[PDB]
């Protein structure tokens, strides 16, 4: 869907240009081969019951949100990804959602950004 102006992720607000960023970003880093701590990740999901994705088909790629984006991490200088991700559709870079592991269940738990 279309990228939204903001989005809360837990606190943490993001712009549109936050957003777009982190997409082209990672596009980007995959077509020069460029894995930023091994990001993007794929993203498997529709099973998913707390996050609505606002694109089609799959696949769907998942890469840090941070701001002054877009995010980067290096061989011998490690930057954390932080909490928020963006997911878009791997083959077409449209936006599909922002989640985060900030207020969700377990470390390892995801809910959607706002």
């Amino acid at each position: 869907c279309d990228i939204p102006q903001s989005t809360n992720c837990g606190g943490n607000v993001y712009s549109n240009d936050d957003i777009n960023t982190a997409i082209q970003g990672a596009l980007d880093d995959v077509a020069n081969g460029d894995r930023p701590d091994n990001y993007p990740h794929q993203y498997y999901x529709e099973a998913s019951e707390d996050i609505t994705l606002c694109c089609g088909s799959g696949p769907w790629s998942e890469f840090p949100l941070v701001y002054n984006g877009p995010y980067y991490s290096s061989r011998d200088n490690y930057v954390s990804p932080g909490p928020d991700r963006v997911i878009y559709q791997t083959n077409t870079g449209e936006f599909c959602a922002t989640v985060t592991h900030t207020g969700a269940a377990s470390y390892d738990g995801f809910t959607q950004c706002s």
